[PDB]
């Protein structure tokens, strides 16, 4: 589809030149729809110091359908499983998701950045993290600077 292609090749476009802090999004090769995209660790958080690489598919029905995202670093947070699967609003269609063509590459890759300070324990894909991440938040904290020291420096 046309429409996809030029909303493709505009979004990559402003990716290149107005990426948001902390993010990095880009043509794998030559497919627009073929992307990987990277985040650092955020400031005041355990992942700290930590980059982080994921995996940006476009559906073919973009943009009606989400980006498909999946981290490629290991990290450890109650809302992303040990696959790199994340659980996250934006990245699923109504009824129970929030995404909508008005949304985008970078407003979603901004919603990743926001979840890894703020997970939300109330969707969580890791039980036992957001259990430890509830109620015994300092042995999270320690355990997600050693996920992160591990696998994302
Ligand atoms: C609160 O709205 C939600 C939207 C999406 C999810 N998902 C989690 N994992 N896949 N989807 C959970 C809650």
């Amino acid at each position: 589809s046309m429409q996809r292609a030029s909303r493709l090749k505009r979004e990559l476009h402003m990716l290149a030149t107005e990426p948001p802090p902390g993010i990095t999004c880009w043509q794998d090769k030559d497919q627009m729809d073929d992307l990987r995209a990277q985040i650092l660790g955020g400031a005041n958080t355990p992942y700290e110091k930590g980059v982080f690489k994921l995996e940006v598919i476009i559906p073919e029905r973009y943009p009606f359908e989400p980006p498909q995202i999946r981290f490629l670093t290991p990290i450890y947070h109650p809302n992303i499983d040990s696959a790199g699967r994340i659980c996250l609003d934006v990245l699923k269609l109504p009824p129970k998701g929030a995404w909508r063509p008005s949304l985008n590459i970078a407003t979603v890759l901004t919603s990743i950045q926001l979840l890894m300070s703020e997970p939300n324990p109330d969707d969580p894909l890791m039980a036992d993290i957001s259990s430890e991440f509830k109620y015994n938040k300092p042995a999270f904290l320690k355990n997600a600077r050693q996920w992160t020291e591990k696998h994302a420096r």
